[PDB]
Order: structure tokens, then C-alpha cells, then sequence
């Protein structure tokens, strides 16, 4: 929850005006910028906060897996039903394979699950919260994600920032993330940063935003393994030697 960067805040401020809608919301944002964690935002401030929060990474799967993981199969309960009464979070979205995708659209607009077999359809009563980095406008524009899907996901969007834009928040978190490493390994005072540090954390562009974030100074505390002077050295990349 930490942040104070204006564009932080007005993101928590849209995120509760949304949560209570029944509608979808796209979250737009780097890896490790917090969008799985603004997913159960909003559910938890949601109506449906006593029902499951379900989540499904769409990269991760091919494109056969992907469509027995989210629709179901034969029997194997896909993660629409799961999440029926709740919220599903779908990741990486615009990685969904276009038959995935059209098939997403059909569970949104009609509310049921289609299925094979003599089974009758399934119907369904889920909140959807989807993530990407994509510009799904220009994928559109390629042919690579349907428009219709688009028109009727983007209900509303919510733009996490990077943390390189959120250059107020680098110190802020370094040092909580910094003092929770020293009392892992013991240390008695966080002994502070340097100037050098400080500028090696401000002018790095973290790829991997908050994660990477959290990574770099626990392992630079680590070597640096001492409260008895500032920490000097921030080691963003340990495959140097
Ligand atoms: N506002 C925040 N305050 C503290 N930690 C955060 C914040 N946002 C994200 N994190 C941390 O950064 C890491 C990445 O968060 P996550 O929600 O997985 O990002 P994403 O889903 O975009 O990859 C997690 O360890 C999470 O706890």
C-alpha cells in the first residue's frame, strides 16, 4: 500500500468508485507496477468481496489449455465458474489467442458458458478485472485483438504508473523495503543511504518496477551486511562481478 505520488493516490481514489460496479475494468501497467494487487482492490471493496477472487495468467498457457482453464471442459471447472458470485482477474490479456478472446466476448455479453455434450449451458455471474502493457487500441488497429471485445472490456481503465514516475516513491520504498531486510538478517538500525545510492536508485529506470525494486535493495543490504555505516553500494544487476 505504500505511495504518496499524487498519480498513485488518484489511481486508489478511481479504484474505489470502481470496485462496486459490476462492470469489467482493464488495468494498464509494467510488470511489477501492482496490478494484481489493484484486482483485489477491488474486489475486497466490492460487493461481492465474501465470493472467490479467481485469477488466471493468460500467457502462461498454450492456446487449447488456455481454453480449458478459462471455459472448462467435458468434468474440469474453469475458472469462470470458479469465480462464479466473485471477481476474475485475467493477466497478460493481450496475449489471449483470437479464438480465446471471441469466446471471452460470447461469456461477457451472453452470461453462460457453452457446453459440449448433452449438458445444458452454464450460467455465470462473475466481475471481470483484466491486465496488460499492450496498447490494445494498436492492436486493434493489426488485427491482433478483436475490436468488439475492447468496446465492451474497457468499461473503465485504470493506469498504474511506473515507478520512474513515481520518482517521489523510489526513497520511500526503498527505505521500508531496506528496513524490513535488516530486521530479517538482524540488523539493528537501517543505517541510511548515500547520496550515491540514492543516486543510483533515482536515475535507474526499474524495468520491474516495484519487484525489482524490492530485490535490489534486499540483496543490497544483505552485502552490505552492516549498521555501522551508510549503504554505499545498490546492486542492480548481480550478474556482474
Ligand atoms: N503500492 C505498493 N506498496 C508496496 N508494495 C507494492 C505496491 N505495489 C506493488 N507492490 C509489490 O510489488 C510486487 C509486485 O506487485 P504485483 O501486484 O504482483 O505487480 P504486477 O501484478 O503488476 O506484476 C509485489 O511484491 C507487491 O507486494
Amino acid at each position: 500500500l505504500l505511495g504518496e505520488a499524487n498519480s498513485f493516490l488518484e489511481v486508489l481514489e478511481q479504484v474505489s468508485h470502481l470496485a462496486p460496479l459490476d462492470k469489467p475494468v482493464l488495468i494498464i501497467g509494467e510488470r511489477g507496477t501492482g496490478k494484481e494487487l489493484i484486482a483485489s482492490r477491488l474486489h475486497y471493496l466490492s460487493s461481492r468481496w465474501q465470493g472467490p477472487f479467481i485469477s488466471l495468467n493468460c500467457a502462461a498457457l498454450n492456446e487449447n489449455l488456455l481454453d480449458s482453464e478459462l471455459f472448462g471442459h467435458e468434468r474440469h471447472p474453469g475458472r469462470f465458474e470458479r469465480a462464479d458470485g466473485g471477481t476474475l482477474f485475467l493477466d497478460q490479456l493481450a496475449t489471449a489467442p483470437m479464438m480465446v478472446q471471441e469466446k471471452l466476448l460470447r461469456v461477457i455479453e451472453y452470461g453462460e458458458l457453452e457446453r459440449v455434450g448433452g449438458s445444458q449451458p452454464l450460467q455465470v455471474n462473475v466481475r471481470l478485472v483484466c491486465a496488460t502493457n499492450a496498447d490494445l487500441p494498436a492492436m486493434v488497429n493489426e488485427g491482433t485483438f478483436r475490436a468488439d471485445l475492447l468496446d465492451r472490456l474497457a468499461f473503465d481503465v485504470v493506469q498504474l504508473p511506473p515507478l520512474r514516475e513515481r520518482e517521489s516513491d523510489i526513497m520511500l520504498m526503498a527505505e521500508y523495503f531496506a528496513i524490513q531486510m535488516c530486521r530479517e538478517i538482524k540488523l539493528p538500525l537501517f543505517p541510511g543511504f548515500t547520496e550515491r545510492a540514492r543516486e543510483t536508485l533515482l536515475n535507474y529506470r526499474w524495468p520491474g518496477n516495484i519487484r525489482e525494486l524490492k530485490n535490489v535493495v534486499e540483496r543490497s543490504v544483505y552485502r552490505h551486511g552492516t549498521s555501522d555505516y551508510p549503504l554505499d553500494d545498490i546492486i542492480i544487476d548481480p550478474f556482474k562481478r
